[PDB]
């Protein structure tokens, strides 16, 4: 594919200039206006795999920068991570790094504003926490160009495992209007269950009170962060694996299942598949629906 | 300075493109008409060494490449070459005029009117340099640039050096064969190896010692360039010449002669050149055999 060729090129492009530029101490207002263009064009050259016009622009290269290395992710890695192998292709658009460590969702331009606007707020927050919360890590944020065509792409952390496989996925909002899969969904091999569905398999989540405290108080401060962005329709992204990754907690010793859990949160923006009341209140039925599952 | 550090920029851009393409086996009267352009434009960000808007254009980058490789030059080498470290500067030119760190490389600023000019006759050159196996007094054209800084575009233009990476150049002339007198200005012969013209060299009594063998194929090789550079309509062209006295790679080096009278290497090609020429060869040709 076309976007996918000049999306890789750019990435290797972009990590390359930055190898060039040290490293800032500290971020500056205007490195969350920022942005890298490049605008190529190839007359009857490189036929192969490229075409031969496109351009590549990277958003705020500074503050992504700081953002992987603020999630302990070394620029060598991420490149290596999106480039040295192709990315598998999974069901817009949405791309997982061949070591299953990243994720890249297609977005529209008008995500892009909404990200745009709360970028400064999530580095102080990510400074503030270490890097460790239950929010997505956004590593880079993109937009590849083929013919005046523009598509917008963002790279995520996996909250999901780069070895052991999710068996069971469920998208909980604690929403009052039921909350159901659908049968089209359910014929897919790992379909995304619901609150409903979560509520009448009987599922419970296992993992004991020292480890339950501090997820808790993670999503607290996590939901008390969306809430002060007055940010709402989000979700709490559930996988369980039957029997590095930052978003994995294991089954308390005393479980009725040897599981794995994976959480964190997600949005229509920022869901595991392709592109398709008050906040506080929003907040406040969604964790006493999630303080539920344990 | 800008124009230099977008220069070494592009052209490690570029041949880091071409590492990817493999080498054609036969080129296409297309590679003849392509080129690479690339606008980069960094906004709020690292005004740093770079500008943060600037342009580079590879002309034919196909054609080069494959030029290079006639030329016994490789792509890394080449890279490795003009970037490893920087340039050196000499002031000898209409524009810059830049010399490889390993003073192997010459990069000439021309004009768009030089390019344009030059542009045409890129596949005549393939051609010949073909039929010749890459040994000619011409050029070795390596490479054909166009960086932009501002508004500013300014054309850049690499050749294998005719002067040596080792042995220094100690005396240096420019011969035409002009019907005028061709004399340095005084100005001129204060600097430190000036550039001397036909005048000078005849008043000099300066004569070139290589022995008849030698000097047969350095005119059989001159004879069939210059006929080219007819055949391309082409005028106003010189010989370079440069004298090593030996008090201290190179295609277009020639040792004296045994019976010499002095130990010196000559460095010899055409140079102000790919673009009343019947007239202008056949004087430069009497006037360049008469060196001897
Ligand atoms: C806090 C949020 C992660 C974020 C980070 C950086 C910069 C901006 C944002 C953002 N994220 C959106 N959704 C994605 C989302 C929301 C909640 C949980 C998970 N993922 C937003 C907006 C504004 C409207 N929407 C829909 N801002
Ligand atoms: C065109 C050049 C400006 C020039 C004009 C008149 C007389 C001489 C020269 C000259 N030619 C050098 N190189 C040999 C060379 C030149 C061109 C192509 C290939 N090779 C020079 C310098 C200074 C350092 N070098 C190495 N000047």
């Amino acid at each position: 594919d076309p976007l996918v060729g000049v999306f890789l090129w750019g990435v290797a492009h972009s990590i390359n200039e930055l190898s060039q530029v040290p490293p800032p101490v500290m971020l500056l207002p205007d490195d969350f206006k920022a942005s890298s263009k490049i605008k190529v064009n190839n007359h009857l050259f490189h036929r192969e795999n490229l075409p031969s016009h496109f351009k590549f622009k990277e958003y705020c290269p500074q503050v992504f920068r700081n953002l992987r290395d603020r999630f302990g992710i070394d620029d060598q890695d991420y490149l290596v991570s999106l480039t040295r192998n192709p990315p598998s292709e999974s069901e817009g658009r949405f791309l997982i790094s061949y070591d299953r460590t990243l994720v890249i969702k297609e977005v529209s331009s008008e995500d892009i504003a909404d990200m745009h606007s709360n970028l400064s707020n999530y580095h102080q927050y990510i400074v503030k926490c270490h890097g460790n919360t239950l929010l997505p890590q956004f590593l880079g944020m993109y937009r590849v160009s083929v013919d005046n065509e523009d598509s917008y792409m963002l790279v995520m952390r996996n909250m999901f495992s780069h070895r052991l496989p999710v068996h069971r996925k469920y998208d909980l909002k604690g929403s009052l209007v039921s909350r159901e899969a659908s049968d089209k969904e359910k014929v897919k091999e790992l379909p995304t269950l619901k609150d409903m569905d979560f509520l009448n398999k009987n599922q419970k989540v296992y993992i004991g009170e020292e480890e339950k405290k501090i997820f808790l108080e993670k999503l607290k401060r996590d939901v008390e962060f969306l809430v002060q962005l007055k940010i709402m329709d989000y979700s709490l992204l559930l996988g369980i694996h039957d029997i590095i990754d930052v978003y994995a907690i294991r089954s308390a010793e005393g479980a009725p299942q040897k599981e794995v859990y994976f959480m964190g949160l997600i949005d229509i923006l920022t869901q595991y598949d392709a592109k398709k009341v008050h906040p506080e209140q929003y907040a406040k039925r969604f964790l006493d629906f999630i303080t539920n599952i344990f």
